[PDB]
């Protein structure tokens, strides 16, 4: 009844404030996004553990500055889960998500 | 012409840059054994290394290594395709893809 995204984000600038992620369900069904704050930290950069309140099988993520004052790569993307739970790791500048840590 | 020129710039998440250094060899359009090249150089994203090769080349493998040979980053043999004897590249951490332009 809830799908739960761990997302990891390394900034190469060490320049981590204000950036948080636009998170919308995509499918089974499409709704308005939800902005989600980073909650900790690895090795990697920062951590975030999302939770929303449907089973979903695909999100669209935006890594966005304050209320859209910038878009680290400007198009949408997407996560594709199973079993309402994904894992990805995210980088400054690169458009690929990675479903195993570089 | 006569020299090739490459300026390859790497990134580590971990920061733990000591001992990595740059496998390169010629490819095309004659092959050879390679040599290694450390980095000169450092800014926002990490080392620089510019790697000068005496002949005039289209494309070098590269292989990122600790010391001789201690460890790989990214294992597999990768390569750089290059225009007019000048090329850039930016190279993270465990990441397969060699980007041309700054992420
Ligand atoms: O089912 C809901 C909708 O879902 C999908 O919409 C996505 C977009 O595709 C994403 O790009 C994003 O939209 C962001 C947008 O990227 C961002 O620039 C900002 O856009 C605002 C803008 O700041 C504002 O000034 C105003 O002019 O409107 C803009 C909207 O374009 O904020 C957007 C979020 O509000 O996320 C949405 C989902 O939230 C889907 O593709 C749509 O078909 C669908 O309606
Ligand atoms: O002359 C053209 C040759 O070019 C190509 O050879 C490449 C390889 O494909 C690359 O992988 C690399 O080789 C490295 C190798 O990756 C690395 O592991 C290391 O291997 C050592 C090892 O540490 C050591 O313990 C012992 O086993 O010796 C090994 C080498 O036999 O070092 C290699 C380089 O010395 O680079 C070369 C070019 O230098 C092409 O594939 C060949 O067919 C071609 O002959």
């Amino acid at each position: 009844t809830e799908t739960t995204i761990v997302v990891h984000y390394h900034r190469y600038d060490g320049k981590y404030d204000g950036w948080n992620l636009w998170i919308w369900p995509v499918e089974p069904v499409s709704q308005e996004g939800k902005a989600y704050q980073f909650t900790g930290e690895d090795d990697f950069g920062k951590v975030a553990v999302v939770k929303l309140p449907m089973d979903l099988t695909k999100v669209g993520i935006i890594v966005r500055l304050n209320e859209w004052q910038a878009k680290d790569v400007a198009k949408d993307r997407f996560i594709e889960i199973k079993d309402g739970k994904a894992e990805v790791w995210i980088l400054q500048g690169v458009e690929e998500i990675f479903y195993e840590k570089p």
